[PDB]
């Protein structure tokens, strides 16, 4: 783990790093949130912001220092502060931003700034490719409503990594965490749909746990069975 200011960076594969930021949240302790940084040839792609603009600007500083290539775009995986809290920092840096159309719709009422571009999805869950131009190895998938109605997930082609965001919890998690905006009826199915979308992925990266095996998917889905 590389400590960089108050953030933590962890290399997961030759061209993939996890970014981690913390929010000292009254009543819940200091909460970690994870996203990804992916180098694709001569550019960098970001999955999710940090909790704040200042933290997100530090992600961009780390990228400048450690990779020193332009950030082509960012994709954010739902309209909550842990994933979209730093949108203004991205926009100030001239980075093109993408989110689920529904996330952009929800952003203002969630207290977030919307991304510049809206992803739409086919019936089977795969992103409509015209809406995700120049995504390179990022394979975007809407698994159905779960942690939130708008949650999306991302696989990284050329690696064994898939990012479940806030939908997936680790294999030893006691609970599904914050269910305030969750769809309790569809959660288990959506977690299983994520696993089926990225069947070869052996490292599952998540918003609020360290990377785990596919046991995170099975455990998450089993816990979600009890919400029905
Ligand atoms: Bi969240």
């Amino acid at each position: 783990d590389q400590r960089f200011g108050d953030l933590v960076f962890r290399q997961l594969a030759p061209n993939v790093w996890q970014h981690t930021s913390y929010l000292d949240m009254p009543g819940f302790g200091a909460v970690a949130s994870n996203g990804l940084i992916v180098r694709d040839g001569g550019r960098v792609l970001v999955v999710d912001t940090a909790w704040t603009d200042d933290q997100t600007a530090q992600i961009l500083n780390w990228i400048k220092q450690e990779i020193n290539l332009p950030v082509a775009l960012a994709v954010v995986t739902h309209a909550h502060q842990d994933k979209m809290g730093g949108m203004d920092a991205l926009h100030a840096a001239g980075i093109a931003t993408y989110a689920n159309a529904l996330s952009n719709q929800l952003a203002p009422q969630e207290g977030m700034v919307a991304a510049q571009h809206s992803l739409t999805f086919a019936a089977n869950g795969w992103v409509e490719p015209a809406t995700a131009p120049n995504f390179g190895p990022l394979k975007v998938f809407y698994p159905g409503p779960g942690h939130t109605s708008d949650n999306i997930t991302v696989g990284i082609d050329g690696t064994d990594i898939a990012f479940g965001g806030c939908l997936i919890k680790d294999s030893k998690a006691k609970s599904l965490g914050n269910l305030g905006d969750a769809d309790t009826e569809h959660y288990a199915a959506s977690a299983r749909a994520f696993g089926a979308a990225f069947p070869k992925a052996s490292m599952i990266v998540m918003s609020h746990s360290a990377p785990d095996s596919r046991a995170a998917i099975t455990h998450t889905a089993r816990m979600a069975d009890k919400l029905r």
